[PDB]
DNA sequence: TCAGTGTCCGATAATTTAT
DNA sequence: TTATCGGACACTG
DNA sequence: TCAGTGTCCGATAATTTAT
DNA sequence: TTATCGGACACTG
DNA sequence: TCAGTGTCCGATAATTTAT
DNA sequence: TTATCGGACACTG
DNA sequence: TCAGTGTCCGATAATTTAT
DNA sequence: TTATCGGACACTG
């Protein structure tokens, strides 16, 4: 009854705010709501470590989706099982399940294990796309932005780097990298 | 390489059952690797090992899901850990592996079945216990000793480190039957 | 308005454990329907009857999944039927029911994984019988009647009525027990 | 391995073209692949019902997704039971499994199960959302063609109704029902 | 009254492949 | 995944 | 060389309640 | 669970 | 030769709600 | 889900 | 009124194989 | 799966 939520974000999509917006939908308040922008880190979840640490027996934590709480089924049930004997169960909102009973954790695992399968299979498939379009001739990263035959044009007349890259408004940085790679 | 896992957890030491099972299957006794629970922590010393000695390309063998793992989370993470090695389990009786993608979902899935009926199990148990426990079952161990002559030789006024020699009982247990019987 | 059913389908008619639960579940005996398999084609009569008798509103009660259905599409079937009628199943022993969405989900889950169990159970049997007809070992029923006083009787040059009539077994047998004891 | 094909389409993406290539890609002829457009209408999925009239033992039937084969679990599983006692068995690309095998039925089942379930509660989203519209203020429908200004207009100075739907362009119907639900 | 050149990374910024 | 940014150094004179 | 008496746990052993 | 088995202390006179 | 009038559908077409 | 078409009827004058 | 004789099934009871 | 009961024929003279 001592309600609690948590939402996080993995991609451009930052509609973390989306998220919290079901949360208060839901009865949850500003006071006890934990965010998560996962920068990419081997596992830097400071929101989460932060929300195991206040809550006691009698709480209920709320998330908006499954693919939330947890990247993998093997972490996620983890989680549960800990909360479960700290006497916490877990709400979620979309999938309108829940932790507090036993045919509910089933269900949660049943769930989260059908996800993880389909998640792998799409990531096999975006790796081979990557493989028919890389040596397909498609051309990969960063669009170039500087006017590089502005450079060499600029060097081969003489003037030295600092110059150019005043000038010109780019780090001094590229403007060698820009050379040696031109031969 | 091929390896065996059997385990054991009451009265039922059919171990032999399991063991002749996986020699059926190919494991030679070599390789077979066992635990039996006496009710300890989780003193499967015998798992800790057989996954000291496997190598990427190993195979491990069990008869059934719910040897290997005790409950879905303890058992997903083994699995985890055993793929990252590069090594993968065959079920016998259940018929699937650790294999492919799939297969993981799959037992994942069935020892999720399982750990709920399980549970259910344990609480009807459970209630059980209440039904005939004010119905007034007594539990416990039988009890042996004839305190029908230890009382009868105490009143007559022989000593506690005497009447323990005559009969064949410890020390410890003369006080015990002095004491609450009152 | 709540109603029962139960069934059974082995020499463990224990049809009373049943009918007791639904009784102590609170359905009144006017409202708990009851059927029990022959074996035969699909004589479920009391099923048939229940499912007549029940309007919008109303709730079935059973004590097991496996009882309300032998196979996963009848299964299914049966609470689709319910369904659309503004009836709903309430499985107790697996405290689970067909009120909701998630409701019908994990009973159709739950069967599935229980009819490949079972699947597998009959292949494991049905090959236990046939490696088994290897040694002994002795199928079908206990023999009864006294053959060494048939052919006792029979070379004694009497007639196979005589002998019906005297032992009192059926002339079919008499001739039986001789032509298929040379 | 008598190979057949099947592609089927329910909405306004009729890229009925993907499914028809995965199916050749997997490798069948044109000449085995069998296609159905739901109209919306009952049911009259008359492609299907030419293929199970044409297989036999030993055959094997294609599809690209579990949700092309199955509207509801249910009827999926009653056309495995058909082709089953038939000598067929179907392989679904997409989710990488057959029903070949015991297990394979299982999972098939398994899944198609979540799917129905997800799907239902989609669905009961759509329609709360027709709801948080509905008594919103918007106005669903058909948008309102007929001129009703010339209709009343016209009736009121006398003429009857037989001259008022044959010199505007509208069927006699619909001018007393005008008339009839304004006042 | 120190100052200019050129090299070598780790951060940071935009970009592709897929449901 | 490739591009640029901002600095840290190690040289020269 | 007490030399016995009385209490107070940590191991084991035999049991019960249920699929 | 409850019953017994072997001890370890902490005191006696 | 009605010949005009008013009602009550089943079919179609055009629309909105959402992942 | 609401807006129109075409008809099918059952009456009147 | 035969009156007797043997052969060949379909239904059930008992009994096996396994969880 | 087998063992047996009650019969239904087909034969028998």
């Amino acid at each position: 009854m001592a309600l609690f939520g948590y939402a996080r974000v993995s991609t451009s999509q930052q509609s973390l705010d989306i998220q919290v917006r079901a949360l208060k939908d839901a009865g949850v308040k500003a006071n006890r709501i934990f965010t998560d922008k996962a920068s990419g880190s081997s596992s830097d979840r400071k929101g989460l470590d932060l929300l195991r640490m206040k809550v006691k027996e009698g709480d209920v934590i709320l998330v908006k989706k499954l693919d939330r709480l947890g990247r993998d089924t093997a972490d996620m049930i983890q989680l549960i099982k800990e909360f479960d004997a700290q006497g916490v169960s877990i709400r979620f909102i979309d999938d309108g399940i829940s932790t507090d009973s036993y045919i509910g954790k089933m269900v949660v695992t049943i769930l989260s294990a059908v996800a993880q399968a389909e998640r792998q299979r799409i990531l096999q498939r975006t790796n081979e796309g990557r493989q028919e379009a890389m040596a397909k001739g498609v051309v990969f990263g960063r669009k170039r932005k500087i006017d590089r035959d502005a450079v060499l044009n600029m060097w081969q007349q003489g003037l030295g780097a600092s110059h150019i890259s005043k000038t010109m408004n780019i780090a001094r940085s590229t403007v060698y990298k820009v050379i040696n790679e031109s031969n």
